[PDB]
């Protein structure tokens, strides 16, 4: 026997590539500043800094952090307005040898206290006008106010803090556990941005994502580690689709990463500067991709916070989009294994849990040893390493691409049959008038489960037609018992569907 299938399942993981494995994020930023110090690094409204200017200010502030005890693996909470100053702060924390815990200021008190209490950050960098948000928490550590003439008085050369790439860089909270990411994964991403995405200094990277979501880390360093510029898009521009479209074209943004939940509202014929559109965070669809692939280079990027943002990508080709948009193949220095409950490899085409190995793996969850040992298991494929169990269902396709099948949690039993919520969602989305869908499970008065489909459409779709369509497209046990048209989909801050905001039907008749 030749064991072809088994060999194929390993060949798909031949992704090794050279990258600065011993360098830190700030080291990489500094080496870019040195190459082109006078390149624009960051733009916000009518203000901007060159790589040199940004570097100097980060170095100055970092020297203040050093004296106040910020060092190896020290966590520094950051709570600042979306601005150039926010990014000076992030870089300053990294330069001081510490890690930052981003806290979005648009957040409620409760969340700021969990992050602060859980992370137990010894320092909180914020701004003068935001301190009232702080009077709603039991913080005891050093509260650093960011308005510095204080900073302009310090030396602006690169510091020489003994930092390793295995030191922590940032801690981002996911649905709530704080994920510890080291420098390594970003060092790897730098090379991916250059070699895979083809990002160069000529690019202008939009900064769309919330600072508390790793997509913002993705954008920030996509710009700052390649020599490109980063454009801080403000909330009021984002809250207005026509304003956002105008911003992109006026600022001549070339690369933007957006949630499919956002892109669905944009007109591709209005967008003119975008060269590369990356969607991530949730599933995109054949209809959406078909609508954009001829205008821009469309990339579907998949990955959990736990493996440093991105584990796989798929690029739309001139060719046929099928029933699903693949999440693609593992990026450089990343391995994917689709396995059963005991970590045994599934046959090609079989559904299993997507597990990730490689250079992007997080150190684990902050102060959660047991959950860490449960999710980051010993890698049976590359002994000596760890393997992250994503909780996602997926299957290997024929062509080396991975097909995402939904969260394992979203598998509900109805009438003794197995239903995956995401599958009902994607099928209903095929309807010519439906632009967005979401399916949820609820129990009726006899505690039995039933499906409820929520959809958005420009015009009112008669339920009779939704029922007929479902009858033709879905197995009986997968036909929603109720269809509910929403004016707009309720989203979380990260741009994902907020299931707990979808109205449950009143079964009282
Ligand atoms: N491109 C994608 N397609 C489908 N689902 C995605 C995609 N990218 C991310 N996700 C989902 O988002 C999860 C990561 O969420 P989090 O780590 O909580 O921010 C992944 O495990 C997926 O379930
Ligand atoms: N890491 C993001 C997904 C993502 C992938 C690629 C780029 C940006 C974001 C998440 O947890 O959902
Ligand atoms: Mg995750």
């Amino acid at each position: 026997g030749t064991h072809e299938e088994e060999q194929y399942l390993f060949a798909v993981n031949n992704t090794k590539a050279e990258y600065p494995r011993d360098k830190t994020i700030h080291q990489l930023f500094e080496e870019q500043v040195s190459k082109r110090p006078n390149n624009v690094a960051i733009v916000c409204e009518n203000e901007q800094l060159t790589y040199h200017e940004l570097n100097v200010k980060a170095n100055q502030l970092a020297r203040i952090f050093i004296e106040k005890g910020i060092g190896k693996d020290t966590l520094v909470g950051i709570m600042m307005e979306k601005s150039i100053d926010l990014f000076i702060g992030i870089l300053a924390v990294l330069k001081a040898g510490g890690a930052y815990v981003p806290i979005d200021i648009e957040y409620p008190k409760e969340r700021i206290q969990y992050i602060l209490d859980d992370s137990q950050a010894r320092m909180l960098l914020t701004q003068k006008h935001l301190v009232h948000l702080i009077h709603n928490i039991q913080f005891n550590g050093q509260v650093e106010i960011f308005e510095e003439d204080t900073i302009k008085i310090r030396e602006g050369t690169n510091l020489h803090v003994p930092s390793k790439s295995t030191d922590l860089a940032y801690v981002i909270y996911t649905s709530p556990k704080g994920t510890m990411l080291e420098h390594k994964g970003i060092s790897n991403l730098k090379v991916f941005f250059e070699n895979s995405l083809n990002v160069t200094e000529k690019d202008r990277i939009g900064q769309f994502a919330s600072i508390s979501f790793d997509a913002s880390v993705w954008e920030m360093f996509m710009a700052l580690l390649t020599g490109a510029s980063l454009y801080i898009i403000l909330k009021d521009t984002i809250n207005d689709f026509v304003k956002f479209e105008q911003y992109i074209n006026q600022k001549e943004i070339t690369v933007i990463t957006l949630p499919p939940t956002y892109v669905v509202h944009l007109d591709p014929e209005r967008i003119l500067s975008i060269q590369t559109l990356i969607t991530a965070g949730s599933a995109t669809s054949p209809s959406l991709v078909n609508k954009w692939k001829e205008k821009v280079t469309y990339i579907n990027a998949y990955g959990p916070t736990e493996t440093t943002i991105c584990a796989t990508t798929w690029v739309a080709t001139k060719e046929t989009i099928g029933h699903s948009v693949p999440i693609g193949a593992p990026i450089q220095n990343t391995q994917i294994y689709i396995v059963d409950e005991n970590l045994q490899l599934k046959s090609v085409g079989e559904a299993g849990e997507l597990c990730i190995g490689g250079e992007g793996l997080a150190r684990g969850y902050w102060k959660r040893p047991e959950l860490t040992s449960q999710k980051f298991v010993d890698n049976p494929f590359v002994p000596g390493e760890k393997l992250y169990k994503t909780g996602d269902q997926a299957r290997w396709l024929s062509d080396g691409n991975i097909e995402y099948l939904g969260r394992i949690d979203n598998q509900v039993k109805i009438r003794g049959h197995r239903v995956e919520l995401e599958e009902v969602e994607s099928i209903l989305l095929k309807h010519m008038y439906i632009s967005e869908t979401a399916v949820s499970v609820h129990k009726d008065h006899q505690e039995q489960p039933y499906l409820c489909a929520y959809f958005v459409s420009e015009k009112h779709i008669p339920l009779e037609q939704l029922r007929q369509f479902s009858s033709e497209e879905l197995p009986t046990y997968m036909i929603p018992s109720y269809f509910i048209q929403l004016d707009k989909m309720p989203l979380t801050s990260n741009g994902k569907i907020d299931r707990k905001q979808l109205p449950e039907p009143d079964l009282t008749f």
